[PDB]
């Protein structure tokens, strides 16, 4: 199966700016790998189809509750910091490389 990946920020539209970078990674790569965005709230119902969520910088506050959300389903979650995150959204192969070393 293809990895599903999921970047959830608090509606700036910054999450799209790591879902591109992870996408044209994975492409360029030519690993089995597709991110999508999205706002932390529309998730709830759409979070099962996910194998690993990716918290964008402004959404770190929720980590706790939505690691508790994912232990029905043993999904991953990840919670990023501000230059950690910017650093990843400029590379698509580091992009990339995060995504895989987050779900072993």
């Amino acid at each position: 199966k293809e990895l599903k990946v999921l970047v959830l920020c608090a509606g700036s539209g910054t999450s799209a700016q790591l879902a591109n970078a992870i996408n044209e990674g994975a492409n360029l790569t030519e690993v089995r790998v597709i991110a999508n965005s999205g706002a932390y709230g529309a998730h709830y119902d759409i979070m099962g189809v996910y194998d690993l969520i990716i918290l964008a910088p402004q959404v770190r506050s929720y980590y706790r509750e939505m690691k508790v959300d994912a232990e029905r389903l043993g999904i991953q979650i990840v919670a990023t910091r501000g230059m950690e995150y910017i650093h990843l959204t400029k590379s698509p192969s580091k992009a990339l490389q995060f995504v895989l070393e987050h779900y072993q």
